């Protein structure tokens, strides 16, 4: 009618993509934007967003490389295997990782045209409630109109501005997976699942890794398991600086001089910041429409309907506040919105009992409620916990037939196990059913 | 005062163990026998039964050894890991395996007395409805009386008697996990999940294996997958002799000349039989009490309640007919019987939806009815199938909301995936649930 496109998505990640290929799968004409702003270290990559280029894919691949070395050094010789001169080539791992990422970048290209979604390689910005201005990447504007707009820009790794040298001298998850030079003696700053996973496979590869955590590691997860992971990581050679953080970074002849709140200065080889990520919003001119944005984390504020502060606009994925930063949790929410918008669907997003799996030296799969968080919502009185690397932790409700609220496992292949249990939780499994299984 | 014991258990395997302890855990005077008759190659072992000494445990340890290699060969180098002079010491592996097996041997021993279950290391024989005779291990016979008697003697590998030289020249699973000398060029006769697993890890270790099958592999599971597993094993270097079996085995300078039905005669270093296992009942004197036994496999015929024709005697584990040969399936079955007997329990053993995992080169975990099993039971119009190393087979009912009845996954970690999804099936999952997951 009087709109260039019915569906104008901003961001080519799993979410934005997942929704586009869905809106076009129901007739609607969809225009999709995706442009990778270079990292703080000038690193760039192809179409696919975070998960593919600097997330799940490269992360898991790296992990595997680290797990091999771990298997060789711990078990290999005990199981009758004999080998000589065991060494690891960093550049070989990267070339393999980056090679695979590129074969996906192309695999996703030939995917858009197949779904017939007009893809433009340019960074977009909000011109008007129904209009989207953009720059094709030289900068000359080009405007477009759409019946509905989706914001799926996700987030980008956060680096502190108050810390002198941090921004310029350190790297992030954005750079590590395509890093040319050897990581060398590495300092990892943060306690996220990313921070521990990175310092996790770096240590397994045989690097001098050191993690600086302000307070706790894996905040948001069950802390009885979090502590077991940290202890294990410490036994494997990962050293933690508890309560100490970098105050300033200085260059010293191809080495980084890090000064901690400790007043202690230990010069490292590579500094990696993984203190969290904040939504990529600053370039979307949102103040011009007074959108509901969370200042703390820079995310769009979205109701479960996925509707924004403005009726015309929507938000899905890592940009939405309180929405778990997972590839799958982002794909579905995008699928549903497409049906809500173009198939007159009545289904709404389900954010409960989604399983996450941290790929640390010792894996930690989690689905449902933490123990402590289950106490806040239901109280110790009404919450019962059971144990049942063969450790498993089941958190269930006292008052309603010990129905399982949460499930946590710190063991080999936790990712695999937790995924199955996740479906059992949705079917409202109960301890009764477990012991009798 | 009537009998010497309240409970007399013949068999020290998983089933016998689990039961005796559960019986003693509720106030019953329990006597338990266990005596490992030497293999056809004179191989003997400590207390714990099959799973521990010549089953699950060792099998899994061996597989893991082979798996390492497979990682070295296939993936190691691609991930930046370099090394020299890769070799495998068979002896080192057995000493590691056997060491662990012995650590368990002692664990269980100290466990029984810890649960106060009078244990005799003698092989038993039925004297009458509630009297058991046994011989210490010259001979003397000691009788003992019991209110309830349980037989849990499991099975032992089968070697054909019609084939000349087989019994004397060839080996079985009883032998391999403690084999002094190298297996060398190995011929594995049979297609059982044991048959494939063994030839699998032997192959992964780097031996010249050869599997002679009658017709099909893994009869009883979903053939669609059984074909995948065979194909993959072939690509990995396993040679299958289809529809060709040995008709005679001859000795020759430390090698064995195997003459096949093919009219072809080739020579191997080691010939392993895994064509199936038959219940160890022959020496129980059961035919004295006209027991109901399945003639083809020498198994006791069991009640849903684990009852024989003789109400004073019960049967559990692997000796019972149509009872799946899994360590867990024998424990739960042996623990219910105990409660049933000594704690007036009204509970019955459920056999449906029990998960198995085949540790072949490519793992294949299964749970629920097979595709052919489903059809014959429910009908093709009634049943629909859905397919997801990333592919899973779902066999669900058309008529009742596509409730899953069979889950088959051939992948990296089938065991884990199958285990989890197993519980889901018991909760009566639907394809509708899976799609939503
Ligand atoms: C190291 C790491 C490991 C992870 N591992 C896992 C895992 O194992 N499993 C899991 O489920 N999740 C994992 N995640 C999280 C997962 O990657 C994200 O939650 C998922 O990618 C969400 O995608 P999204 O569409 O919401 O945002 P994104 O995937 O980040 O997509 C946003 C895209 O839009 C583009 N863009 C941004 N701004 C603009 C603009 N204004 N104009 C045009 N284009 C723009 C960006 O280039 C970006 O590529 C991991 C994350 C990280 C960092
Ligand atoms: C190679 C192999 C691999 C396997 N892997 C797995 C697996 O991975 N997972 C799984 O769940 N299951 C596995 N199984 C099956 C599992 O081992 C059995 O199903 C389980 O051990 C059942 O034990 P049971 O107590 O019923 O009998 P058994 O374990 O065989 O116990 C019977 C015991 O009684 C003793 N006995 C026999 N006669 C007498 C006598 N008259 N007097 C005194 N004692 C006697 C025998 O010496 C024997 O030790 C495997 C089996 C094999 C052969």
């Amino acid at each position: 009618h009087t709109y260039d496109y019915d569906y104008v998505v901003i961001g080519g990640g799993p979410g934005g993509m997942a929704s586009a290929k869905e809106a076009a799968a129901h007739g609607a004409r969809v225009l999709l934007f995706d442009y990778v702003k270079p990292s703080s270290q000038g690193t760039k990559w192809g179409i696919g967003g975070t998960c593919v280029n600097v997330g799940c894919v490269p992360k898991k691949l790296m992990h595997y490389a680290g797990h091999m070395g771990s298997i060789f050094k711990l078990d290999s010789k005990a199981y009758g295997w004999k080998f000589d001169n065991l060494k690891h080539d960093w550049k070989k791992l990267v070339t393999t990782v980056q090679s695979h990422i590129r074969s996906l970048n192309f695999s996703y290209m030939t995917g858009l045209r197949s779904s017939k979604v007009k893809y433009i390689n340019g960074l977009a910005k909000l011109k008007d409630k129904n209009t989207v201005s953009y720059y094709l990447k030289l900068s000359k504007e080009e405007t477009v109109t759409g019946k509905y707009i989706l914001i799926a820009t996700g987030c980008r790794p956060h680096i502190p501005d108050d810390v002198e040298g941090a921004k310029e001298l350190s790297i992030t998850s954005d750079d590590i997976f395509s890093l040319k030079k050897d990581p060398g003696k590495t300092l990892v700053v943060g306690a996220s699942y990313v921070a521990l996973e990175c310092s996790g496979f770096l240590n397994s590869l045989g690097y001098d890794v050191t993690v600086a955590v302000r307070s706790i590691v894996l905040r948001g997860f069950d802390q009885q398991c979090a502590v077991k992971v940290k202890l294990y990581m410490e036994e494997q050679g990962v050293m933690f600086k508890n309560g100490i953080l970098p105050k300033k970074l200085t260059k010293m002849d191809d080495k980084i001089l890090v000064e901690f709140s400790d007043k202690t200065s230990e010069l490292y080889d590579t500094v990696l910041y993984a203190i969290g990520r904040k939504g990529d919003i600053d370039g979307l001119n949102l103040e011009s429409l007074n959108m509901n944005v969370n200042k703390s984390n820079n995310k769009i504020i979205a109701d479960h309907l996925s509707c924004t502060n403005i009726p015309s606009i929507f938000a899905v994925g890592d940009v939405a506040e309180n929405v778990p930063e997972l590839a799958p949790v982002a794909i579905k929410a995008g699928e549903i919105l497409a049906r809500r918008l173009f198939k007159d669907s009545d289904e709404i997003m389900d954010y409960s009992y989604i399983p996450t799996s941290i790929y640390t030296p010792i894996e930690y799969g989690a689905c449902g409620y933490s123990e402590e968080k289950a106490y806040e919502l239901y109280g110790k009185s009404n919450v019962e916990v059971f144990l049942q690397t063969c450790l498993a932790k089941l958190v269930c409700l006292k008052n309603e037939d010990n129905r399982v609220i949460g499930f946590h496992y710190v063991g080999p292949n936790a990712g695999e196990v937790t995924q199955g249990m996740a479906l059992a939780l949705r079917l409202k499994v109960k301890k009764k059913d477990f012991d009798n299984c």
